[PDB]
């Protein structure tokens, strides 16, 4: 079995590997949080905040019994003329997400290719385009209900509160533009991912597990749903606070 994890940054963040740049995928340039880091904060959180038994932890995480994946960006917040900001994703991102769900053992609605046009909520459209920082991006008419199936996916994967926050404020952009945005619209004071970014990660149970272990895992891990964590450097000046969701896949 698999658990799906949502990470919503509440505060500018510099995860893991502070004049050094944030970690990115070698071939895309997308920001990412390594599963090592992530495992770290999850474990240490179950120890220092949840008071879980150290032994239950060693049975689940090691000194293991699960795999904590790299968290990957699903929605990235961008300055938007109409609306104040938009949740920007893209076809590459969405497909990678669908592929990851399939790996988890799971969303069967065709994501459309886009190269020069966007599909967006109406709430952020100045007819007839979405305007994200510099770029004005021409909008195509959503007549396949893609936004509502995506809002639906958000709701099934991260809950009502998250789907609510996002709904009305969503834009699907050409991939290259999305990549430009996430490379050039990072928070600089040095570099941070913005404070309304949404990440997702998989937790996978080993096939050699028995039902007692599955029960153990379900219990311990369920204690992170709806909770607040810190990740990255600069914790004392208010950076890296995130809001975690956890969800048993079917």
């Amino acid at each position: 079995k698999a658990y799906l994890v949502g990470l919503y940054t509440l505060t500018p963040t510099h995860p893991g590997s502070v004049d050094q740049p944030i970690q990115r995928e070698r071939h895309t340039g997308f920001p990412v949080i390594w599963g090592q880091s992530l495992k770290g904060v999850l474990r240490s959180y179950l120890k220092l905040v949840e008071k879980v038994d150290e032994e239950k932890i060693n049975k689940i995480f090691g000194p293991g019994l699960i795999s904590v994946g790299d968290a990957k960006i699903l929605f990235f917040p961008v300055r938007s003329l109409k609306g104040v900001y938009a949740y920007v994703t893209s076809p590459l991102v969405l497909n990678r997400f669908k592929r990851d769900l399939e790996l988890a053992g799971v969303f069967q609605t065709e994501i459309p290719e886009l190269t020069d046009t966007a599909i967006a909520s109406e709430e952020i459209t100045v007819d007839n385009k979405v305007i994200l920082e510099e770029f004005a991006i021409l909008i195509q008419k959503d007549d396949k209900g893609i936004l509502e199936s995506v809002v639906k996916a958000i709701e099934q994967a991260f809950g009502n509160e998250m789907a609510e926050k996002i709904k009305g404020r969503i834009a699907i952009i050409p991939d290259d533009v999305f990549r430009d945005l996430v490379e050039l619209s990072t928070e600089i004071v040095e570099e941070y991912i913005p404070s309304d970014t949404l990440f997702y990660s998989l937790i996978l149970v080993t096939p050699r597990a028995k039902d007692n272990d599955m029960a153990l895992i379900k219990e311990v891990l369920g204690k992170i749903n709806g909770k607040y964590l810190q990740i990255g450097g600069n914790e004392t000046v208010g950076k890296g606070f995130v809001k975690v969701t956890l969800k048993e896949v079917t």
